[PDB]
């Protein structure tokens, strides 16, 4: 009988938890929480960490397959590096937000009561090589995202080159195989949506605990995050888009007035994928060639998830300082390196950035299995339902603003 | 040149072993056995444990795919829960047999000379979550059937939902991918048959050892098992079928006289799969609609393996008490929970229930790799060639008796 | 801008390294090498060891699929065992070369400064069973080639039997699934070629180090290898081919004069695969039936890589004695057992035998991860670009000489 609009359904869990949390935050100790409540939350998270691999894998082989040079027209080539570098400065800005805002510093948690100290990172030499799977499956089997990616990529590539062969039996193999991976990719997504319906019961149990414990000083950071994001966000639109809108003689203001229908749909639908109908509709509405938006719009909804890139860029810096940890340059550049190759997986749905987070964590040697991290992420996940809104509303903006740029360039 | 009818071929190994065992049971110590003989047996078992995963996996994703709601007509819906609950009480009865018969108590073995004590089971909290793979591959890679299942299922589901999409490229992906898994599924089966031809040389080496050692007090349990089964079995037909045959105004006695051809073929062919021709033949023979038996008969031959459910239900209780172990309620209900989701894999062939056993073992934390268990299962496997006969002859009965019930209901 | 003909491109790295090595072999200690140079080499090797599994797997399931009895005409049957036994004596000869030549004895290396002593090999009993994967994935995940093979094979088989079924849905499954594996298989190959373009930068860094260290006494073995090979090689042609050419009343000398175009193309192209056009051209040129060379030539270019079989047969014996190790009979027969089931994978491309080497190593418990082995293989790999030439030129010869033999037999 649970049919309600997801977003509220969650916001229902979200606003109602806080209180039931804080009201149980004074009276019956948070331990009842800890034993009767958390058990429902984690399942959630676990239900996510579950997917991370297949979807880190499948997604990126297929990801690569779309981008694979030059199984793309010079029209893509143009738009491609738009996306890269708009996704690239996106996070550059995420750090800026996260270097002027320090949410998590002043929350620092002891977990079980023990502070966390990271395991030593191997000589820069090794770390390189370590990207090269010693053995695909053996790497794939257990964590080690650094290679998992590397590989899957090189596959995607190799694959595109197989459809371009003399032999037909061969030319074929690719198609199928590839296809099959894809869909695995897809299935994921749909479990994601299945998950994002336990998401209400979920988000409730998690945050309630984080409010039950940590007192209330928490929300101060939580809205301090929300800030760091939106304020990053809205500024991104001004600093990058409006900046490049005029740089090809397109009126930025009007552009928005057109995209006003689609964006303020993305805001509330959060599905960069299911909101394709709306997107391509506005496309022609503002005078874009069929043969141009028919290709970019179905590609940027997936890749160039510039909004995600930031989210992580920031979310990262929340987590680290919540452990009271300092992020060493080398991994500061990793965050992004990752955070980008992250958004090449995503297809732009509900949980999206959340799961990736893990991914960016795991790469930077912050194993979730570690309770410190665990209880911290746990927060960000709760609220993710919110940040997600604006995030996906910008992912979308980012896609049209490329489209119009290559339609004028075209 | 080894061409002989499998069943005899085995019974040949089976009856001839016992003697050559017991005759070597008095004279040249069983150690010669242990060093020249067992080495051939185990290979067998190993040849089985080998398959368990793929076939625990492939089978259940595809399993799910057939059942996936509502990628089935309301005609299935009806028959579905017949099967469930006839498979469900089936094992309920298996426990009854195994609580009035206690085969294994009075055989209790020391293995290397050390008794076995089970590893502590995690707090009921964890055990739940532990069903959610932390990471598919990483779980899939090594045991942990509890999740392997959970997952594969949720996949099967997700998959059916992919063929029901707007996008065609998508609608496709499912089909193929799915397909491909399926066939992996199938291949298994055919190696199974390839195995069940080493089965003669196999069953010989195993039991001979168990007769070489353990003296003879063993057969007392072995025929005490055979009992517990058949007597469960024949009674199942009376207590359930004849019970529900009349409960829709169908004459049970006649029904049998019709099914008399097909069942007494299943008894001897043991292939719930290859015996489909015979099944559907009798179907119309007793007045069943084409559009009704064309769907149930090709589905119940695979799922609703009620005979299997018991076999395990019982086999379980043999093993445990052969170690001198007591089966805690919580895992007593697991056996079944499992034993059912077991028979959703199986396609109904030779080794069938045997392999699953492992599956139900592994779930209930009884690692075969442990010699105690190892030598015990080892027995059940030998004789499985027999119990199998009646077992598959009932699996079949169970399928027609549903069919006629929904054809009258229809 | 790196476009140059691969072979030179490498020989360029190869001849130029030696010197820059030896010149840095007297002056600035080899340690600069060790810290600025090796790091580039290994990557290479790592880039290979990476592939070994998929391609050990995919290749052999599909391998099996071609050979699977009797999903082949009695025309294959004939040619099949030609290939087997020409691949079989091939290596028999490889040992002969490697028992009269002892390259590596007189190079013996201390690695870090510690000699290597192999881990004890389990009782011959276990080792057998150990071929039967305890669990496919779990084996597949981490090394254990002995089973990986065994399994994949039994699959290939099982698969062919699935396309020969009553059920169509089934008949299908096989096709796709199979296909899909295949192509994975293929992709590999193409990354191989992608690798064999870092191969110049690669082969440079590796050998330079091995010249930087070990002084120069090395080349003495390196050309002593080159010897052991070519001299094995050219003799193989005389001892086997010319021997069996006349044994069916075909003139060996002429045969060569015909194959003179194709072989001396294989020598320089090293691609048993891309050189199929040339092969089948000469086929009719020397009077071979369309319906005969259309089947053997596209099968022997892949299987019956008799040249490979030797390479390893020998390469093995280089490595072992470079560690100062003695190769126990039981594993001496393994080398081959392997080395053959090796060449059933390969499709006959650039790196080919190199990677397999690993495979034959891993089986004979010589983990590359061990630096001793590591620095040694490392040599063989460098020069492999050379030996490869003759090797593939004979693989090819081996294929026509079967073809003509079954065309006369036919
Ligand atoms: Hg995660
Ligand atoms: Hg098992
Ligand atoms: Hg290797
Ligand atoms: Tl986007
Ligand atoms: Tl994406
Ligand atoms: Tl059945
Ligand atoms: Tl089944
Ligand atoms: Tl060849
Ligand atoms: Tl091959």
């Amino acid at each position: 009988y649970i049919e309600y609009p997801v977003l509220q359904k969650i916001l229902i869990g979200l606003i109602l938890g806080a209180i039931v949390g804080l009201i149980l935050g004074h009276y019956g100790y948070a331990h009842a929480v800890h034993t009767y409540v958390k058990p429902f939350g984690d399942l959630f998270v676990r239900l996510l960490c579950m997917l991370v691999m297949p979807i880190v894998f499948a997604s990126l082989v297929v990801g690569a397959a779309s981008i694979s040079p030059a199984r793309l027209g010079r029209v893509g080539v143009k738009i491609v590096v738009y996306y890269l570098l708009t996704s690239a400065f996106a996070v550059t800005l995420g750090i800026i937000m996260a270097r002027l805002f320090n949410p998590g510093a002043g929350i620092h948690l002891a977990v079980g009561g023990q502070q966390f100290q990271p395991h030593q990172a191997p000589p820069l030499v090794h770390i390189l090589l370590d990207i090269v799977p010693t053995n695909p499956f053996g790497a794939l089997a257990n964590g080690q995202v650094l290679p998992t990616i590397f590989f899957a990529i090189i596959l995607g590539i190799a694959i595109t080159y197989l459809m371009n062969s003399e032999n037909e039996k061969v030319r074929k193999s690719a198609e199928t195989l590839l296809d099959a991976i894809n869909g695995l990719a897809e299935a994921m997504y749909k479990i994601v949506n299945g998950v994002m319906q336990y998401a209400p019961i979920g988000v409730f149990a998690l945050i309630a605990y984080v409010m039950a414990e940590q007192g209330v000083h928490v929300v101060g950071e939580l809205a301090k995050v929300t800030a760091a994001v939106y304020v990053g966000l809205t500024l991104q639109i001004l600093l990058v888009y409006f900046v490049l809108l005029k740089i090809y003689g397109i009126d930025p203001i009007s552009f928005i007035k057109h995209a006003k229908d689609a964006m303020l749909t993305a805001f509330v639908t959060r599905s960069s994928s299911g909101t394709l109908p709306v997107t391509m509709r506005v496309a022609k509405e503002m005078g874009i060639s069929e043969g141009i938006y028919s290709f970019t719009l179905p590609l940027g909804a997936t890749i160039n998830m510039d909004g995600t890139a930031l989210y992580q860029g920031v979310a990262t810096f929340f987590i680290a300082n919540a452990l009271g940890s300092h992020l060493t340059v080398g991994q500061q550049l990793t965050i992004v390196l990752t955070a980008v190759l992250a958004s090449i997986g995503t297809a732009g749905v509900p949980g999206a950035g959340a799961i990736m987070l893990c991914m960016v964590l795991h790469s930077v040697g912050l194993p979730l299995t570690d309770p410190n991290v665990a209880a911290a992420y746990a927060m960000i996940l709760g609220i993710d339902a919110i940040l997600d809104m604006g995030r996906t509303m910008v992912n979308v903006t980012g896609d049209l603003t490329g489209t119009a740029i290559v339609a004028k360039t075209e």
